[PDB]
């Protein structure tokens, strides 16, 4: 057979060879002896150069110019801007190929079929913290769209020699405040007590609720950074309710419209982007099943058991399962009330399998990490459950980077 | 350099040191990982297996380096050297087999692999004499419903011969009759093995849950069809707490899962028949078994009973529809006092067990994708624990088909 990973549909029966790792010039965490594929954290000169050059030949062959001379003339543009300068620049649509290609990339992202839709603001002229919050309501505006989403990402400068980063320190542009109390639990959302914390540090007036908008706190280079209150009509959030049960309003649950990561780098030829937000819109089990029923996060299952009258004492009634259900429908119908765009888990992992007989045709592969993609309730029950998958590092990619402090 | 094993609910960290004396490559490599993937893609050697496999026993009973050590060093070598194989104790048989299951990355069911009974099978010498032997088996391990986990291992390969083989995956299986018209009735899983019965003089029946005869096969022999007596294959119906209309669906399964196809290898020795068994965790009847689309594939006809709103994905008509079959698997097998574990004990156990064999080991090996239960997967603890998967010796390996 061929020199490649063999991966099998074990629903369908089909067979495919990824002969797109070849192109893998970054190792994974993996050896021969054993498997590390499960772990959550995997663990210049002329070495930039080389990164530019792959980076421009990717270009290049994007708009099917490869060889050419516009081509040749780049790259030597390229080495000249390194050679004199130790780094150097990217064209507008270079930046804008590369963001895309960074997002389709990413291995742990179930919504690539969405891939070559991205609205690319370039932020690479801001020179202050007050500009780069301007930028990201903007963005949040553009983005938010009263509810029908659109995915965009805007872009700030790279990182320089000496020269100290622009970073977001909030790990997303909206999040809850979470608040330790007295008797050591959480007052909203646990995941966020050291950015609540932080934002206390740096002079915010901390709230109360469960379900607090925390301030952004944003860095311009060499500097500390300074804190912004999001405008509230600028954040567009969810109460939830539930289409049968009446009681479930009662609950007082609720979830912000848009996700928006800004804690990751984007990197592009060598370029470094510490700051590069990027959003999209929600799969309802990432807020229905991870983030109100993790323990370690809003943990309510438990509640809404109680409220559902379930046999909360034993394992073998499936309380656990039947409420998430239950929560999981609340999320779904209370966002296509309020016409905000959301995608189940059935419909996402139907359009992920399209996506990967794309890229099969087109790239000849897709990089993709199993545990991330399968999602978190009723795995068998979509079609991904199925379906190895071969998963590398390929180059634009998002990348995690150490927190600011 | 050792994997530092997170877990992401508890914040806790442990470091694997056990994965030093893994001896077999798996299938990643640093440019690309390959976890997902369901299938693997002299004497001087097998004296090294024997010794670390002697060493393993020895150093379990605590008289790791006595004379009884060496002499039995001695004895391995020395029948090795002249004939190129040897032979285990029926002692060290019996330790080996633990291992192997403690050993198994894809299992759940751990804790208990102290808790074996293992039935010495290496002297049988005719198809005949493994029906006798696989019926023992059975009666033991099903003991009215209150299941003990068991392994019967026939002789070993050697080099001259055939292999002793179950040509049949499971001891109890349904068959799956193909239609003219491409479609399956009874269980598509079983569509080659059926086939293979009929063609070797089974007369089929025609039932969505007809159990199927058993091919044995001896060294260089066809393979010799054997029905089990009726009474032996305990069934449990199905039906749900409160919907009563399920009952009316006419669907069952079987109490014993006894796997029949896998290689038990110890000390470089290799078992080509060991038919092992345990008791079943739900979620594999109820949602693997009963709800993907390849198997039975119920999950409409139980929906559309249940009045849910078919047209959309969005009415999560399909989780719906799954926990309600996982809970009249629950319900059917606990009113047959039939042993069984749902996936929430199962996980909470297998913590425990990763426990224990930190300790005791410094390590376990675990599929992460394999131990996460196929519904409900975040709501189990198992999903927020990191895991190393590497391949430790005694083991349980897949063969290729006999046919
Ligand atoms: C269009 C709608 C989209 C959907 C429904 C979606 C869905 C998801 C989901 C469910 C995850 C896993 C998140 C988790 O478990 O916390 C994810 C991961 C990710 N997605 Fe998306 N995605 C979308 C668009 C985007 C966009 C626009 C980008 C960037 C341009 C992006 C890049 C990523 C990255 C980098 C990750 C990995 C995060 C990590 O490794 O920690 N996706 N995606
Ligand atoms: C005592 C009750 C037990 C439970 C509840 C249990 C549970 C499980 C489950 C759920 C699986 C995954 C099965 C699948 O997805 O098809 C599994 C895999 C496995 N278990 Fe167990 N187990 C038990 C006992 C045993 C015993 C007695 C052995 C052998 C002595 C064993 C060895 C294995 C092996 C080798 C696999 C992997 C099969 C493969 O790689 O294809 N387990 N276990
Ligand atoms: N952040 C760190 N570690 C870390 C700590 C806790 C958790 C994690 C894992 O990150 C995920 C949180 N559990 C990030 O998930 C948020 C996310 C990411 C990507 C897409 C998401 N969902 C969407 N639907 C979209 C967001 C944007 C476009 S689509 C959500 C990582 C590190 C610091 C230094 C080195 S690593
Ligand atoms: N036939 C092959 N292997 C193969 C083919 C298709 C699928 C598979 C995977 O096997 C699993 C079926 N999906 C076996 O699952 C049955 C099983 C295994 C272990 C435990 C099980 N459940 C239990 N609760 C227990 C059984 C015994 C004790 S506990 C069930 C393996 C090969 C082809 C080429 C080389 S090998
Ligand atoms: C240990 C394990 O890797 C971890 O809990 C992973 C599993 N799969 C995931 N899948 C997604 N989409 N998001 C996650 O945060 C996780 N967490
Ligand atoms: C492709 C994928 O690895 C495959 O569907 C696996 C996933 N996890 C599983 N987990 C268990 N316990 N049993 C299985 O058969 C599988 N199948
Ligand atoms: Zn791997």
């Amino acid at each position: 057979g061929p020199k490649f990973p063999r991966v099998k549909n074990w629903e369908l029966g089909s067979i495919t060879y990824d002969t797109l790792c070849a192109q893998s010039q970054q190792d994974g965490p993996c050896t021969p002896r054993r498997c590390l594929g499960s772990l959550v954290l995997p663990r210049p000169a002329e070495q930039l150069l080389s990164q530019a050059r792959d980076f421009i030949n990717q270009y290049y062959s994007s708009i099917k110019r490869s060889g050419s001379q516009a081509h040749e003339e780049r790259l030597q543009e390229v080495e000249a801007e390194v050679a004199s300068t130790g780094t150097y620049h990217l064209r507008e649509s270079e930046l804008v190929f590369g963001a895309k290609q960074a997002w389709r990339n990413a291995p742990r992202c179930v919504g690539r079929i969405q891939w070559g839709k991205l609205q690319v603001f370039d932020a690479r002229d801001c020179s202050s913290a007050q500009e780069m919050f301007t930028y990201i309501c903007n963005h949040i505006k553009y983005a938010t769209n009263r509810g029908n989403l659109r995915s965009a990402i805007t872009v700030f400068p790279q990182r320089a020699p000496g020269r100290g980063d622009f970073r977001i320190w909030n790990s997303q542009l909206v999040r809850y405040a979470g608040y330790r109390q007295q008797d050591g639990s959480v007052r909203g959302d646990p995941a966020n007590v050291e950015i609540t914390e932080l934002c206390i540090q740096h002079g915010w007036t901390p709230g109360n609720g469960r379900f607090d908008v925390l301030p952004l706190l944003l860095q311009a280079p060499d500097e500390a950074p300074e804190l912004f209150v999001l405008p509230p009509e600028l954040v567009l959030e969810v109460p939830l309710e539930h289409p049968t049960l009446e009681w479930f309003a009662a609950l007082g649950l609720r979830w912000y419209a848009l996700p928006a990561v800004s804690n990751m780098l984007l990197e592009i030829g060598g370029l470094e982007f510490s700051a590069a937000p990027f959003s999209g819109w929600y799969m309802s089990t990432e807020i229905g099943t991870r983030n109100l029923c993790d323990p370690h996060r809003y943990n309510i299952l438990e509640d809404v058991a109680v409220c559902m009258d379930l046999d909360t004492r034993t394992t073998s009634s499936l309380w656990k399962d039947k409420a998430a259900v239950e929560i999981n429908l609340a999320v779904l119908h209370s966002f296509q009330l309020a016409k905000v765009t959301i995608v189940d888990h059935h419909a996402a992992t139907v359009s992920f399998m399209k996506h990967l007989d794309n890229e099969q045709k087109a790239r000849g592969g897709c990089p993709a990490d199993w545990a991330w993609i399968v999602p978190p309730i009723s795995g068998s029950l979509t079609p991904v459950f199925h379906q190895e998958m071969v998963n590398y590092i390929l180059s634009p990619a998002f990348r995690y980077q150490p927190d600011p402090w």
